[PDB]
């Protein structure tokens, strides 16, 4: 006779959920629509028209969806794939209908692990921050809504730091020091609570430079020292300090406590007699040379030295 009747899909629409672990070829869903009009006319031919986007494809005669030929699936995908049910009468006599089926890509199993952010993170700190303070809030979601427990693994070994293991704030829980140590690189990890759901991140804390300590003296450098009387400029001795804090904070500076108009200093710390000393005026000068560190907020240092004037 002629084609008298429309191949017809049961439903409206599918929805149907496919996974990161599938692998092409995969049988998504089968979808069967009837025409019972039977002739060349009553025979289907299935097809993907349109919302597939290379990761899916039909087989033309059975009407299965499958998985496309060397695709990946990225999580939290949607896809809307309108499928056209075909009879194959001739072009003239044809007719059609269409399915939409609407998917959406999970993790393995529907469980990602809880996600942090950012993969680094760089913090600053000065040395003097308070115990207590908080750094950094590392706040991790998790893809379906499990509680995260938050905790450090690597780069602290005093625990200096303290990651809360419920709210993941970062505190500070003892008081820090530059010297001692120069900067942390912590690992911290969110869990699922499953061993398979677990991330990583990696935090970079930089501690930076306060003023706290003085430059302190060589202790054996000579203390005991003589010079050449009726000579201007004549070496008199050496002395030498040193700051372990860092920058402006760290360069020392030589100053002159008294008789910086007979005695002066270099930037080295070289004692000269400024002009031409005497033995019969003062045979014994009782010098206080002092030493500051060339900074913000500055801090200061003495050493009394023995210079006692001889004559050839
Ligand atoms: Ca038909
Ligand atoms: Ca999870
Ligand atoms: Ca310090
Ligand atoms: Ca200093
Ligand atoms: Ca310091």
């Amino acid at each position: 006779s002629a084609n008298d009747n429309t191949p017809t899909f049961p439903e409206i629409s599918y929805d149907v959920y496919v996974y990161t672990d599938m692998s092409p070829g995969d049988s998504v869903i089968q979808l069967t629509a009837v025409d019972a009009d039977e002739g060349s006319n009553g025979e289907i031919s299935y097809e993907i028209l349109v919302g597939g986007k290379g990761d899916f494809v039909i087989n033309k005669t059975t009407g299965l969806v499958s998985i496309a030929p060397g695709v990946e699936l990225i999580v939290g995908q949607t896809y809307a794939l309108t499928v056209q049910a075909s009879d194959n009468a001739p072009p003239a006599e044809r007719r059609h209908s269409i399915c939409t089926v609407y998917t959406e890509v999970l993790p393995p199993n529907n469980q990602s692990p809880p996600r942090f952010p950012q993969l680094m993170y760089s913090l600053e700190v000065s040395e003097a921050m308070r115990i207590g303070a908080i750094l950094l809030n590392l706040q991790a979601t998790d893809r379906e809504g499990d509680p995260i427990t938050y905790a450090i693994e690597n780069g602290d070994p005093q625990r200096v730091f303290n990651l809360s293991e419920t709210t993941g704030i970062l505190s500070l829980g003892k008081a820090l020091d530059r010297e001692s140590t120069d900067r942390y690189i912590l690992i911290v990890t969110a869990s699922d609570g499953r061993p398979d759901g677990t991330s990583t991140a990696t935090v970079n804390i930089v501690v930076t430079d306060v003023n706290d300590n003085a430059p302190v003296f060589d202790p054996y450098l000579p203390r005991n020292l003589s010079v050449v009387e009726e000579e201007a400029n004549a070496f008199v001795g050496q002395v030498r300090a040193t700051d372990p804090d860092a920058g402006i904070n760290g360069q020392v500076h030589y100053s002159l406590g008294n008789f910086n108009n007979l005695f002066r200093i270099t930037s080295n710390g070289s004692i000269y007699t400024a002009v031409k000393l005497n033995r019969e005026a003062r045979d014994h000068y009782e010098l206080v040379v002092v030493a500051t560190d060339g900074a913000v907020h500055p801090r200061h240092s003495t050493l009394t030295l023995y210079i006692k004037v001889l004559d050839i």
